[PDB]
């Protein structure tokens, strides 16, 4: 099969977020995340895109793949999971590291010996919904979507002792500061890349509450909407 990746250490998965739902943002060592935007991060038109899944149950894995291909409905691009050589996607199941993919081809950017995308709360019990949301978020990222995530009408009311430690942990290994410029300073404002907010996208940036101290976690979306398909239908057109 495939060659092992190293692993995550277990000393930085972070205890007691076991199962919270976190999506993290991800960027290369030393990148501009202001700079990943579909438009510069984009696959070739056309592209077939190899995957390699890193461990999981056989249900787990089915589960990723089913929903995975699910893009191609709209978008010219396609993926060939494959079990040999190095995949341009690397997908890890590290339970408790929060689920997170490298946006479009910055995959490229990874170390053939790192994933380039994680599920960190599967198991055999999870719901068809669950999973169809959390597998086509994170294949959106892979096809270079970022969140999308309307304006605050009241400040997040973020549990701020339990954001600096889960954000401590791997893979983004976040100091006090470090939270308060990506994290909190970035979803006080509007993150879209469509011309008007869509409440229905699967790319709505879901707040775990793990991480708050009141509101409601778990929103509709988990399924493409109408204008995610529209518009992954432009960035990838069959032409
Ligand atoms: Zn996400």
């Amino acid at each position: 099969g495939l060659k092992e990746l190293r692993a995550v250490p277990k000393a930085d998965i972070v205890s007691g977020f076991e199962g919270a739902k976190v999506c993290k943002d991800v960027y290369p060592k030393g990148t501009d995340p202001r700079g990943a935007v579909v438009r510069s991060t984009k696959w070739p038109n056309g592209s077939v895109i190899t995957v390699g899944l890193y461990g999981g149950t056989p249900y787990v894995r089915s589960k990723v793949k089913q929903y995975a291909q699910e893009w191609s409905n709209y978008a010219n691009i396609t993926f060939n999971f494959v079990e040999s050589g190095t995949p341009q996607i690397r997908v890890t199941f590290t339970q408790g590291a929060g689920s997170y993919s490298y946006l479009g081809t910055q995959a490229l950017s990874i170390p053939s010996n790192e994933e380039t995308m994680n599920f960190g709360w599967f198991d055999d019990s999870t719901s068809d919904t669950e999973f169809s949301r959390t597998v086509i978020h994170e294949f959106g990222h892979a096809l270079g979507m970022i969140h999308e995530h309307q304006h605050p009408l009241t400040n997040i009311p973020w549990d701020k002792n339990k954001v600096y430690a889960y954000y401590a942990g791997y893979p983004n290994y976040w100091s006090k500061k470090d939270v308060d410029n990506n994290l909190f300073a970035t979803y006080s404002t509007t993150q879209t890349q469509y011309s008007a907010y869509d409440t229905q996208s699967i790319m709505h940036y879901s707040i775990s509450s793990a991480l708050t101290t009141n509101g409601f976690s778990v929103g509709n979306n988990s399924v493409l909407s109408a204008t995610d398909k529209q518009f992954i239908a432009t960035v990838y057109p069959r032409n």
